[PDB]
């Protein structure tokens, strides 16, 4: 569907970010994130503050 990239996008941008840390999760805040910033851009620097 349209948003299946950016699914795959945050989730990709989280490892890349957090790397060897691991990071928080909860699905229905990542489909909230999602839906915020498919369309129109966020600061994927931001998820930093998901790290462990």
């Amino acid at each position: 569907g349209p948003e299946t990239l950016c699914g795959a996008e945050l989730v990709d941008a989280l490892q890349f970010v957090c790397g060897d840390r691991g990071f928080y999760f909860n699905k229905p805040k990542a489909k909230g994130i999602v839906d915020e910033c498919c369309f129109r851009s966020c600061d994927l620097r931001r998820l930093e503050m998901y790290c462990a």
